[PDB]
């Protein structure tokens, strides 16, 4: 047979013969990950095992949304799709997904904890945002970008590890208070990082969506009163009825001890990095940079040179016949 079984976390990987050695690397919601060596292609490869997605219409339409970007999308910047298999045989016994991908080397939340690198760090922000312009252009907000779905490796070369949409860690203003969204969205989870990077502490922790907002302003200071009035109305009495927050200057926010010191590059490069942060940890949307401008911003440009319903049966139906196209 042509299949193998192996445990891996509490679950089985049934995969085919190719793959061997499956160690975990990784896990989220949507599924759990594993390094393989591909005998076939002789190299190594990670594995993910989508099991329920035709379960419910959520896991089966971000099931079906992540199969179909996954080959539709060919970018430096995006995680690439290998190969995509189901051990079972027919529509009938139809039950779970692999989807085998290029092998990266560590998870952004490792590279976040090294020490501030301003080559490393303008790189890395630079393919986030290479990455990122090219989901936009293709229709693809992504909403969700945080450490946890983008890969790296060694060599510092990015990949966006998913195509997006609790803990909020890492949402914009706009989309936690549910006021709608535009590009800009993933300007602010691009921010959220980027900080993190500098100060190596979840920018705006939180135990839930209240002190999530709570840390937000407290930091960058309650917004100005028009970017309330397009708040629904209970959300708007809680938002603009609190007390008003003076928030901290960009300075405060992330000092000079923060960042390399006592030459005149550092000097330069901490403030085009304060004065990015600035553009992008900007809680009102209409007044946060755009990610064309922040391609062409000093510390970054250095680089350059449907939506339908189904019911499970369909569902099913469409994904099978993704996988076996
Ligand atoms: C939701 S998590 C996730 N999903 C996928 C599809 C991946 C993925 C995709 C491609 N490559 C990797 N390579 C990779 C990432 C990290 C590590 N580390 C090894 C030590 O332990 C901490 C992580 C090892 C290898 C991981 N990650």
């Amino acid at each position: 047979n042509q299949f193998y079984s192996v445990e891996v976390g509490d679950s089985t990987f049934t995969v085919l013969k190719r793959y061997q050695n499956l160690k975990p690397i990784g896990s989220g919601a949507q599924g759990i990950v594993c390094a393989a060596y591909d005998a076939v292609l002789d190299r190594n490869v990670a594995i993910k095992k989508l099991s329920r997605p035709f379960q419910n219409q959520t896991h089966a339409k971000r099931a079906y949304r992540e199969l179909v970007l996954m080959k539709c999308v060919n970018h430096k910047n995006i995680i690439s799709l290998l190969n995509v298999f189901t051990p079972q045989k027919t529509l009938e016994e139809f039950q779970d997904v692999y989807l085998v991908m290029e092998l990266m080397d560590a998870n952004l939340c490792q590279v976040i904890q090294m020490e501030l690198d301003h080559e490393r760090m303008s790189y890395l922000l630079y393919q986030m945002l290479c990455g990122i312009k090219h989901l936009h252009s293709a229709g693809i907000i992504h909403r969700d970008l945080k450490p946890s779905n983008i890969v790296v490796k060694s060599d510092c070369t990015l990949k966006i590890l998913d195509f997006g949409l609790v803990t909020r860690y890492y949402r914009a203003p706009e989309v936690i208070l549910g006021m709608g969204y535009k590009e800009n969205v993933d300007i602010w989870s691009v921010g959220c990082i980027m900080g993190e990077m500098v100060r190596h502490k979840i920018l705006f922790p939180g135990r839930d969506y209240i002190d999530q907002w709570n840390k937000v302003i407290e930091q960058l200071g309650t917004p100005c009163p028009e970017f309330m009035k397009k708040l629904q109305p209970t959300v708007r009495n809680y938002v603009e009825n609190r007390p008003k927050y003076a928030g901290l200057t960009f300075p405060k926010l992330f000092p000079d001890s923060l960042f390399p010191a006592d030459s005149e590059h550092n000097k330069l490069k901490a403030s085009q990095a304060r004065d990015l942060l600035s553009k992008m940890l900007v809680i009102d949307p209409a007044k946060r940079i755009s990610v064309d401008d922040a391609l062409q911003h000093p510390y970054i440009n250095v680089w350059y040179d449907d939506e339908r319903e189904h019911t499970i049966e369909e569902w099913k139906e469409l994904i099978y016949k993704e996988v076996m196209n």
